């Protein structure tokens, strides 16, 4: 049984993404632990306190880093949403995960492409050693899927809709991909009963109102034919998982002589963060599941034979409902200001400026990037700097406001993630040609989705906060020396650990992180 | 069964300080927890993120917040010595808990005396409102038992030696005392074969060195008569425990009409952490013992029918030895400069001031305050402020000194702890009177203990890091309905949560902390 994680290079990585599985959620419930995150934990090299080190704690640039060893600074990927005022077609805004150049494409009907990502992944660079590698990537998401796997991936497939799992235009559905549709198809068309909650999400079985919306007791139940409901719940993952097993084995991915590579993307833990916050039963009940469908997902790899390292993160933490909070002993918790949002930011800045109803700024939401207008003179332009720094700043519910030029003039950040300053998180997710002329950040525990009567999501993660940046980061083989490292470190760091473990050489001045030794004790893996 | 921890006052407040059980080894082996500490985390409220929020992270300021609300800028105790150089007796170096004004009286030969303390504790404030009211005090270090009894306690306990349990000097030993003692002289005089390992400190069984010592793998057997190895291991908790359960027992605690309170400091987890680090077998096994006497000593409480109520947390945090450090991926984890120890850095500045071979400041070890000498006259002071700020923010390990007047001009905190700049941090553990002319702060991950070829301590808190300020804070009552609240909370919040709880009033303008809602969901304790 006892045998260190690098004695001989593993035949496949699996790299899963969690996504909003926060160091926080994780922490929580990890005495609960009876499946696959108890393999990790007890017997992995575990590092509780992880980074997604940059300002933006968003799904595409958190993915953008798992695999390619780099900030968004670097991959490119500093948002989910990103405006370009200079595109072509109409809508400015870009998605992070399309190629916007394709005729009659919007952010709204858009051609999934990794175009955007400008650095390669770590199945990218396995593959350019030796062609042989074999790079897959599945997720509940695209930009999950796509991020991690880059633009050399042999398979990149994502949950299309109702419809099941697709993959790029052109790109026909296997013999593998419709049995699992098939499948897919099977389990939608039949009603759920829904999830009787395990002992711990007992505690925390209580209605929290938020607008018209009643959440915290939510069990999953869903009628047939009910997509919606099958998205933001645990049978997404189940399913996820199902596929990435069903490919690994058909694949024959680590039955090679060369090491090959699946990254997988359980999106589920987001939805329904999203949809009901962090600590109710919706949350609770996903995570149980999460732990349960990863245990029998391992104990497959494991029937099969295959000699597999595993690396589990997320793209980013999260934060739960500030009515819920309030409830629990944070009275300060607040959701942001309504002023603050897109449309009414800007009139109001524009009013400041002396050039009322026009068209002045544009933003995504009430925090991150903002762009000046094109058409704006230079000394309009000036006028407006001056004018949105000021009510921003004056604003009681914001941090901060960085310029550009400020951000820009701050280094590449260095030294233990945990304490990086605002500006040098803002640095990490820098990017010129994509970046705002603007970053505004809001204050710790201010909610960015404000209060309305009729409400979506009503919880989220984005800010620059510790919630929002904390990830767990965990490494197994079988048979390693388990080890708990609680100091910082950086998701960007997964790549060189990983490369270290395969004898992948990868030039330190084109990456960003650094590898993590995950040998416990005097021997070391990098 | 089900029952609101704010349905009626508890009878018994149980105040459990675990003297450097920091947060992250909390959370490391939470998974594990099967005896006390299982009971507090799955049935009680539990914060995971609470702050020692104050930058000077050692024993006496943190035990001075735990039972006053208050931080050691209003407590006064701002660490576990300072100097009055205005002192009437010889020895400049005032103890925490030390009444300097006694004849013939050293810090090395002290009376103990809580004297210092500016502010009552809760049991001092139970008393005030009830005369009938029991304050009890037990702990593994005198500083302990006296910050969280306060001036008034009707029993303060401390282990002074071999000797066993003893009190301020005319305090003779109860019945109960000298039963106590004789059952620790038994358990001293015999030889303890040591523990075998828990299954979860298997993985950490291996040996480090750190100058001339080796740790890691140490079991805590130890020969008859050894004291400084009972001292240094679980004995002194299950000792300390069981005095604690007896005293309740024979003073009929949470028995009587009015609500009583016992404040108990387990100091091992501390002693171990010094000597040995915090990742080895020593901490894993102490840690498990802990999890098992809490839980027979809670077990004692419950067959008694007593109505308690308990708060568990910790003084301070706390940092592994670098040497471990270096072995499990921080490579960067490194032992502070020799040059920065008191004497070599008085000589240093001395003869950068131009004053060779003189005395011109008084510092207690390689970071905190520093205080010029009286003797120097106007201009010296100001050269020696000129040349100390220059060479300490020119040394590669110091992060930041701050003077007394930048201090001083900084409001006293408020907002989430998790968050605060470290000159806010500076300033919850600053009193005037006592605090240095200089504050000096290494660099993050800088072990404050100098690489030498003799060493004692291996490791160490004390640094404004979160690593030493980060604890557990957690409350549990039979009945009550579990929450886990991962957001940054203080020590100083406890006073205010437990008084809440018995319906004793405290001025808001005589505290620092606030009161923590302790009932999930929509009722509120506060
Ligand atoms: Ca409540
Ligand atoms: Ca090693
Ligand atoms: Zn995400
Ligand atoms: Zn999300
Ligand atoms: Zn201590
Ligand atoms: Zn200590």
């Amino acid at each position: 049984a006892a045998r260190s994680i690098a004695a001989t290079p593993p035949k496949l990585i699996v790299a899963i993404s969690v996504d909003q599985f926060s160091a926080d959620l994780f922490s929580e419930y990890r005495q609960y632990y009876t499946g696959g995150l108890k393999r990790l934990t007890s017997e992995g090299a575990v590092f509780p306190r992880g980074y997604q080190s940059h300002a933006a704690t968003e799904t595409c640039p958190g993915h953008s880093t798992i695999l390619t060893g780099s900030r968004p600074s670097r991959t490119g990927i500093i948002a989910n949403n990103w405006f370009d005022l200079d595109a072509k077609r109409e809508d400015k805004n870009l998605y992070c995960a399309e190629d916007e150049s394709q005729p009659g494409s919007s952010s709204d009907k858009y051609e999934a492409s990794p175009l955007h990502l400008k650095v390669p992944t770590l199945g990218g660079r396995m593959k350019a050693a030796n062609p042989a590698t074999r790079v897959v990537s599945v997720a509940g998401k695209d930009r999950a899927a796509i991020m991690m796997g880059g633009a050399t991936a042999d398979q990149v497939w994502w949950l299309g809709g109702p419809q099941g799992y697709v993959s790029y235009k052109g790109v026909a559905p296997t013999p593998l991909v419709t049995q699992v549709n098939q499948a897919f198809a099977q389990r939608l068309a039949q009603p759920n009963p829904g999830f009787e909650l395990p002992a711990q999400c007992v505690s925390k079985d209580f209605p929290v109102q938020a607008g018209n919306r009643t959440v915290g007791t939510g069990r999953f139940a869903r009628d047939a034919g009910d997509y919606k409901g099958f998205r933001i719940s645990p049978e997404q993952d189940a399913m996820t998982l199902a596929f990435a097993a069903a490919a690994i084995e058909n694949m024959q991915l680590g039955k090679q002589a060369q090491t090959d590579i699946i990254s997988i993307g359980l999106s589920a833990t987001d939805y329904v963060g999203h949809t009901f916050g962090t600590e109710g039963t919706e949350s609770c009940i996903q995570v149980d599941r999460l732990d349960t469908e990863l245990g029998a997902f391992f104990d497959k790899l494991d029937k099969d034979g295959i000699d597999y390292v595993v690396v589990l993160t997320a793209d980013h933490g999260g934060h739960d409902l500030p009515e819920r909070h309030r409830m629990n002993a944070m009275p300060m918790e607040q959701r942001v200001d309504m002023a603050l949002t897109p449309k009414a930011l800007n009139a109001t800045i524009a009013e400041k400026a002396g050039l009322p109803g026009k068209k002045v700024i544009w933003s995504d939401g009430p925090s991150g990037d903002i762009y000046y207008d094109k058409g704006l003179t230079a000394a309009q332009r000036a006028r407006v700097e001056t004018e949105a720094l000021k009510y921003l700043r004056a604003h009681p519910q914001v941090q901060t406001v960085f310029t550009k030029a400020e951000i820009a003039a701050t280094p590449s950040p260095s030294g233990p993630p945990e304490s990086w300053s605002l500006i040098q998180e803002a640095r990490a997710s820098f990017y010129p040609s994509r970046s705002g002329d603007l970053l505004l950040l809001l204050k710790p525990r201010v909610m960015s989705i404000p209060e309305q009567a009729v409400m979506g999501s009503v919880a989220t993660h984005g800010s620059p906060w510790d919630t929002d940046r904390r990830v767990p980061i965990l490494f197994w083989r079988k048979g390693m020396q388990h080890f708990e490292q609680p100091l910082g470190v950086e998701t960007v760091d997964i790549l060189p650990s990983l490369a270290a473990l395969i004898k992948l050489p990868v030039p330190k001045d084109q990456i960003d992180g650094r590898c993590l030794d995950l040998v416990a004790g005097k021997d070391d893996s990098c």
